[PDB]
């Protein structure tokens, strides 16, 4: 709650310096969850293909306890695709984002679960 | 839409030229979705174990908006273990494939989500 | 059934050598499944942040055909958090574990599914 992972074939070097921070701040506002509970993971240099091609692309995941749904998913997308296009230079139609509404009894953290 | 990921301890150098393409082509045929929508991600050189042994193995996942189900999963398994076995030399009883039927509102793409 | 993945920013060199075996034996006991069926994947050196900081952290997931539940999970979290803290020196509050109960029809293995 929330975890954001980005897998992309864009090279390490193109990942901008405060990128993780940025994501964190942004996700913080978008979901309205406090930053310290936000986890962010970026994996560049991957061997991937999208629609058969090797041009820049990304497969992402957003996990959260609640705050996932129809319209919300639409804003996250915008926001997220927006950042990726902008920072990593990836075309949005070359991005997929999987959204997962996690149940609290199913998220372990510090010796227990959120249930 | 679909996204297929392969995580394996086989070395990068062992992945044949052409593999990403073959996978995109076979999955398109297998799920009946145009290739344009298929994303493929191969991750070699992983630190992994299956059954406590570090002989060659793989953990994969296939996510799709529909085209997932009892009989379909069975054929994807036959298809996919067959390729990993022939192209990557991984024994099929050392492979796990997780299948996810995704809901359209939960797949972000191109600044929005599907429907 | 079961598959355990750990993604962490700790360096590869800090991952003990019997770590995969250790996790394997411990999950076999915790889940009550024979070790033969346990898959473990450890991914160090990742680019991640937790709560905005880059101190050591881990994003994990545990997939099982059954044995997943409110209480089991609480117990798993303790075991897992204990292991990561001792072996990788990760602080338990900088760890998330996603729990997934999978349907047998959704898990491929050895050319077919468990269904």
């Amino acid at each position: 709650m929330p975890m954001f992972i980005v897998n992309t074939n864009v090279p390490r070097a193109s990942v901008p310096d405060g990128f993780l921070s940025e994501l964190t701040q942004q996700l913080a506002q978008a979901t309205g969850k406090p930053p310290q509970y936000i986890a962010v993971h970026v994996v560049p240099d991957q061997l991937m293909a999208f629609g058969g091609s090797s041009e820049p692309c990304a497969l992402c995941s957003l996990h959260s306890i609640g705050k996932i749904g129809g319209a919300q998913n639409r804003s996250y997308s915008k926001l997220l695709c927006g950042l990726l296009a902008e920072r990593l230079r990836i075309s949005p139609d070359r991005v997929y984002i999987n959204y997962y509404d996690m149940n609290a009894a199913n998220v372990g953290w510090n010796n227990s679960t959120f249930a």
